[PDB]
């Protein structure tokens, strides 16, 4: 769907955007800072899991740029495999958010942020 | 959600990147120039779905900035009603996407692409 590759760069930045919003607004609520409220973070986790879906479609052939290593490219099965594991993270997330369970909430929300990293350390330019 | 203004600002912008790049990617498909393929589609429109209710909330007290115009807040009725007609419309166009009726789906894609257009018309520094 991109008419140049500066177009597939421009989408996955802004899904990144938009994923950092939804994970990170979530913060305070798994630190007790804020209220847990059960349907409020299930809705919210929905979006995540929607938003999570969608950069690695943007890192398709011909999409090399922004702050995107070449690696992800030479090494497509490793790539693929880090950005299943992370929403196989979020599935997590969202059965703790759907169970309204908070303890759950808390260490799926510390295992995505923990696959979120560990791509960008290997992924990302600094 | 948003530390800063420009927080919410760099969201809703990202909001509407993702949300042109969903919306226009189905335009070789209304057209003809693309196959119609309705399974493609219906799972594109939900994407764009989920998006197309994400930017409003983006537009809370104190989020001046970006090419927003400040008429968006002391109209806030006016605005509020573009924003419940383009999500109304993006209703039609998920019914059609959901029926798999190709006429449907352009009538819907027109309505659309004229709201998007109206709420920037009004809304958004040129
Ligand atoms: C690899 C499988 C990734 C996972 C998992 C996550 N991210 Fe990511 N992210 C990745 C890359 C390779 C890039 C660079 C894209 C480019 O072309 O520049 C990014 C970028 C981001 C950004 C920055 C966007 C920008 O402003 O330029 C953000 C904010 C971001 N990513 C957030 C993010 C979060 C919160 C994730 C887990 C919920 C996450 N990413 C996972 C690769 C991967
Ligand atoms: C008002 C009810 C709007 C509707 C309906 C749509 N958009 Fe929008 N959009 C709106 C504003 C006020 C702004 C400016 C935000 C800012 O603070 O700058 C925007 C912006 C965009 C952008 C540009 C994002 C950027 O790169 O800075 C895009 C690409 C965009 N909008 C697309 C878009 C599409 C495709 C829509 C219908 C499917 C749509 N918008 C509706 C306000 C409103």
């Amino acid at each position: 769907q991109f008419a140049k590759p500066e177009d597939a760069v421009k989408y996955r930045q802004s899904a990144g955007t938009l994923m950092a919003s939804h994970f990170g607004r979530m913060t305070p609520v798994v630190k007790g800072q804020a209220p847990y409220d059960a349907a409020q973070i299930k809705a919210n986790v929905e979006v995540l899991k929607t938003l999570s879906a969608l950069p690695w479609a943007a890192f398709g052939p011909g999409t090399e740029g922004g702050d995107a290593r070449p690696e992800i490219w030479s090494d497509a099965a490793s790539f693929k495999q880090k950005q299943q594991a992370f929403q196989d993270n979020i599935v997590k997330l969202s059965a703790a958010a759907d169970a309204g369970d908070l303890d759950k909430l808390r260490a799926a929300f510390g295992d995505v942020g923990a696959s979120c990293k560990a791509c960008h350390d290997a992924y990302r330019k600094k």
